[PDB]
């Protein structure tokens, strides 16, 4: 009689069905949490979403820790072959990740973030030619991997820059962060199947 | 020990999820256990499901802005509801001076945006508030041969909220968001709601 639970269809079934892929179980385990829990405290799902968007702050405050965690791992992730190719490669990946990583601590001033786009277009790019000159390495029928994973990157760099775009409108930055997270695992992604089809 | 087996993208299900389980508990502790399990368990398997449920449900905030502005605009059509069917001055007072409010708190999502209006609507929010309360106050004295430990709650209950909303305008000056303020004038709504339920008794 009411439109009180509208809440539990419109915002958490959504982000339960678009987090399947991600893990479809938990996805169907949390909505019939919710669904049961609806069931017995009308409102309820309300109240909690409402007292998540009400710790944006610390969340914020997290997913910028995130992104500046996500600049170093070294010991995993790395090929073995010392070739110039390969070696560039990492050199150019690791800068691409650190720059990225910094994000958070310049995108508060204007000026000096102007100055991070460019440098991370000019990672990014240094990355896309290393990326490029090592292809020849792979015997040539043997690439569909390699190939596959540089247009994953690149999909994830245009999604970067359409995101920038809409901070330039919105100010939210977080879709910077979540964005540019998202590009870091691209970029560590490319590494992984570069080092494992080698 | 726990801290150091715990990824740290599992930090959320902390610093957001358990404090939202902790004030659930207070009210219905089986619901609050249950939400709490599913969440411990789920990632506990998938370590960042909790991280990414939260980012999910900020990209959705346009949902809940566009709800909460409803809710805040239908009630201009329960603007006269709970009346108290008592025929005396006082009560007089009380219907009109609480239909009053709802009628402007409901009034607030098409003065918001315009900055001007709005700081002419917030005097009157103020003062349909302090008219309410100069109005209850009496009513309060005359009708209190009866219940003390539940109407002194709500005079205090309404006290809370209301200078809990004034509290949202300042916020909202600094913020520009205008869902805080939704939120805060549909709940005012409600404890005006309730004081003419608690004078029905």
């Amino acid at each position: 009689t009411s439109m009180v639970s509208m809440p539990l269809y419109a915002v958490m079934y959504p982000v339960f069905n678009e987090l399947e892929r991600v893990n479809l179980s938990a996805a169907q385990t949390l909505r019939a949490a919710f669904i049961k829990a609806e069931k017995e405290n009308p409102g309820l799902t309300q109240d909690i979403i409402m007292k998540i968007l009400e710790k944006k702050s610390v969340e914020v405050n997290f997913t910028e820790s995130l992104l500046r965690m996500a600049a170093d791992d070294v010991e995993e992730y790395m090929i073995e072959r010392p070739e110039p190719e390969f070696q560039d490669l990492n050199e150019k990946a690791r800068a691409l990740k650190q720059i990225l990583s910094k994000i958070p601590d310049e995108i508060n001033d204007r000026v000096r973030f102007l100055q991070t786009i460019k440098d991370i277009a000019s990672a990014i790019k240094e990355l896309l030619d290393t990326v490029n000159n090592v292809f020849k390495k792979y015997q040539y029928q043997n690439r569909r991997a390699l190939e596959h994973q540089k247009k994953e990157f690149v999909k994830y760099s245009k999604s970067f820059s359409d995101t920038l775009k809409t901070y330039f409108k919105d100010g939210k930055a977080i879709n910077v962060f979540v964005s540019a997270n998202r590009l870091i695992h691209q970029t560590n992604l490319i590494l992984q199947t570069f080092k494992t089809v080698a």
